């Protein structure tokens, strides 16, 4: 019987390498999508073709505001994104965490949504996927619950050394990370296992030379293969733990 | 002369004791609570006695709402006006202590309810404590350079156990994280300032059972073990250390289960 | 043309399951032993037959201590190691830093037992691993470019839970963090011959249960994840990744296999 | 009745500013050294000058190698080191690991090798575990009733070891090892209220031998203060972890280091 993965901001670049990663391991998978909608729908147009049923889209902004239909808020759009899993497939097996927005919050020389969008789509919406993620296994009755849970939070290898003028994003990242470690605590009792990928730089758009290793950013492949290992039945005890994917980067020193 | 420190819930417990510590070495200090309105004045009350025009007492909440009044009234705006507060009142602000956090369970396993404690928690804990550093820091950067202190501190109080996360307590624990987070970017970006920003990380301190399970000494700390460290990395002693995090758990975060 | 695996400590319990799990990826396997003769005399047989020829062994002390032959030093014993490699296949892929010895060494209340820990627990689970990684280096250096493997990795098994002190064990504990610098420094200066080098640590795995049964049910009803020890194959799979060519950008990390045991406090 | 502190590598640099400021507080300082006596001797002189009886030196190799007679280990060697503070004034409240050997051993190219394995695991680990082990077993051998009330040790470590520097490996895993070492000894040393912590320099009293413009270049690099910190600016971290104030604190380590480990390339 197959296994059914959610995977956000999986239209482009990492996000779609992670959706078909888990789309060759047997994976169907849930497709979330914000602006990159005609990418999204593509993506899940080759892999129908490839196995009919095994790919659905669905957009949300994962900001922490409301949007308009009462206004709609980031946890109902959250446990709605789960809830398309279950509606077509009837069960969610992986979540992983990979939209994420990323831009400069300055100390030193509006404010208001930068804070929404930068920790919603980094932090609070994570939360809630989770938590709708974790509720919807736990209504489940044991004996029809699937046998490997997994959800991967899409971290940074490098904001331990932040990168100058983005505050709000490394906050956020950091926040994701006490997710991990307090999530995979939590709902090990369910055998929902929860980890962390960091990215170190990947697919860039010249820090790059500064690599030790191969003195280049990554391809996706590089690092979307680190999150399908870590859904497989091999990693199975393994859970709470961040895998840094970065070429070395995070040993340099100024 | 005199330097001013602004510490963030300040009324009581470990903000009382880093506030009363501070003034003991000679600052004046605003004293920043929410609704613990009699407990903070009467510490300005007793500060004040003690060096006349030495404290003073703003409210404000710090949970990521609108408050109150043109506009509601934004989390931002009302930091702002905390470290504004110290500029008008004795014409700098030498020290932040963002030591005001909201603590209670928001389990994954079982909402008006959690709408609340995102803000609330998310807020105190987390997006307070940034957007009083950016107010403290534009404040600094606008002081002609020749009138500037010497010795621009800020500390984050964060928690030297949330890598071994309290069982049900995700959001603050996330909120923690992204306070250790603000630590090392503010640090790293203020330094052209001379602005230092550390953390420290009480593990059990003046608990209201597992304080036996404390390697030294079996017990939760006092106040005063806790707030000594943060007026040491306030001194122009420390003023080499930034960016970086101080345990003060008596080997806490050492145990396993 | 069939990739060489060099496995430290390989006869038993992890190190057996990683060269077993290299063998099954079409690895060549040198398994070390120290005293573990007939153990891995045993894993060789099996492995020589499901494919005959990929696997040999190799007997070393890896203690930090000079042996009988002029005498041998450790950093002597542990270039042969490598050197087994290459004569026995022409070539070292990967190797894997897996011998460890673990014992207490109280800080509180006979010389020669201070004196043989101390080059015993440091020589295995750190001096024995800079060795072998100085050998492994300098033969991938002194190949030609042309003839290089595209694929070398190097494994140290680290400990998930050094960061948490068992009571008691100060030697084997500071042993595994200079283990794990070696793991950052190895990284960072053999990028260049495009070598990674990256640490697995094992929570609790495999426990021996040899302490009233209380005991062992106790230590394992402590893990967060499955409230049980890891089997050695929960731990050898990730190291079996971390050396596949999928794994070619992770450089300088530690994997914890250890169901969330990290987490907990007393 | 006056406190005393044990400093290892106590004749120049660091370890001098950390004597003086120990001193500084009312300690009596033992004064190790071991090639330094010279300036180790004159900083007694200073000390004694200042108040009587309140310095004296000792010397001892802290390398993993026997020494001259049978052979002296450096175990007993360590031993001796805690000896001599118990035998001169009768207590030892504080012991400092600060000695350090700090050179490359590239991974990438005979007693030079086994002397540099020695030199650097010896001095930043293994004479650190010895020195704990010994200062430990004098303090449970102590009567409660006459046990000192402020123990502390202090391992000097490195800031930036988890950004190892290119080709110090070895150096870069004894430091690797003394970590452990702080984090195993505070939690088996907490039931005698031994408090054992860390303090990490990054780039502290950077040496002059290098041209102008190379030495500038490393400076330039530290974030706040853009230059390398003053011996006193990582003592007084020091003195404050070992004074009453600071006795929740054990099992930690502070970085001193203006920023230098939240840098990349
Ligand atoms: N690539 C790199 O070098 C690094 C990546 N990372 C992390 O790895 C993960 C993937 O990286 P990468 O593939 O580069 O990611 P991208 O920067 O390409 O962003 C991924 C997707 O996030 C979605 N997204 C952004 N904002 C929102 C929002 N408010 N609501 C909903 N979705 C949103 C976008 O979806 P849409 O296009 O549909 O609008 C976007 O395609 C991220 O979590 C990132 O933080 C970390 C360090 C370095
Ligand atoms: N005590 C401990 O063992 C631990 C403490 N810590 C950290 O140390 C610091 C001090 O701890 P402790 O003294 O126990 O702190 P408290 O738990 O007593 O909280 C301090 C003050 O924070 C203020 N506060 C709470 N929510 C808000 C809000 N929404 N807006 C404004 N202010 C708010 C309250 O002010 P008012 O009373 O005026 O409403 C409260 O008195 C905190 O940052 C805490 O997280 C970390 C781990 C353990
Ligand atoms: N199992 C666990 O729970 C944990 C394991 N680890 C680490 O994972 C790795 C594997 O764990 P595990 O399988 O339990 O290991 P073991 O304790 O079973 O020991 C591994 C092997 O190391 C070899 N060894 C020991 N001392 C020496 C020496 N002086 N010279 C050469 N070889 C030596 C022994 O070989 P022989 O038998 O041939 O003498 C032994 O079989 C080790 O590095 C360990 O420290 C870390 C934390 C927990
Ligand atoms: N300065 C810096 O920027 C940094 C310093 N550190 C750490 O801080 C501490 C103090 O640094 P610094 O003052 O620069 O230290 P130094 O490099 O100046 O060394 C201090 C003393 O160690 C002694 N020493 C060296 N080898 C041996 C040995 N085999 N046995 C006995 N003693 C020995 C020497 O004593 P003698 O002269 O008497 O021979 C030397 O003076 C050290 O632990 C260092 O590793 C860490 C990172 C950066
Ligand atoms: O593509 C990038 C590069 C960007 C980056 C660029 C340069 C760096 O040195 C570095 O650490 C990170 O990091 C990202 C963070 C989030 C994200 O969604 C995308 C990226
Ligand atoms: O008083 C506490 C104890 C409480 C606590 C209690 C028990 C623990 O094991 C632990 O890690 C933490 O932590 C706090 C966190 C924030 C805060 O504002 C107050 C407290
Ligand atoms: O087999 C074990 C379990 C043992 C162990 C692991 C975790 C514990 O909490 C504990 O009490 C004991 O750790 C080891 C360390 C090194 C090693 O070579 C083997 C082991
Ligand atoms: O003097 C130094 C600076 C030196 C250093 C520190 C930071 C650097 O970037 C660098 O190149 C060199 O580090 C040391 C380590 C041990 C020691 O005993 C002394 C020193």
């Amino acid at each position: 019987t197959v296994p059914v993965a959610l995977v956000t901001g999986a239209a482009k670049r990492l996000g779609r390498s992670i959706a078909e990663g888990l789309h060759a391991e047997g994976y169907a998978v849930c497709l979330h999508y914000h602006r990159s909608a005609a990418e999204a729908n593509a993506l899940s147009a080759t892999l129908n073709a490839r196995r009919p049923n095994s790919a659905i889209t669905v957009q949300a902004d994962l900001s922490n505001v409301a949007t308009a239909p009462a206004p709609v808020t980031l946890f109902t759009r959250c446990a709605e994104l789960v809830a398309a899993c279950y509606t077509h497939w009837g069960r969610c097996d992986v979540l992983v965490n990979n939209a994420s927005s990323f831009y400069p919050t300055p100390l030193l020389r509006a404010m208001e949504t930068a804070t929404a969008d930068l920790f919603g789509s980094n932090a609070i919406a994570p939360y809630f996927l989770i938590k709708a993620f974790a509720h919807r296994v736990a209504g489940t009755p044991a004996k029809h619950r699937g046998t490997n849970y997994s959800i991967i939070n899409m971290v940074d290898a490098m904001t331990n050394q932040p990168l100058l003028g983005y505050t709000i994003y490394t906050m956020a990242k950091g926040a994701l990370e006490g997710l991990t470690r307090s999530a995979a605590l939590e709902l090990a009792p369910l055998q929902i296992r929860v980890n962390g990928v960091g990215p170190g730089l990947s697919v860039l758009v010249g820090h790059r030379s500064k690599v030790p290793l191969y003195q280049r950013d990554s391809s996706a492949a590089e690092v979307s293969d680190v999150v399908i290992f870590l859904c497989s039945s091999k990693a199975k005890y393994i859970t709470g733990t961040c895998v840094k994917v970065d070429g070395g980067y995070s040993l340099t020193r100024a």
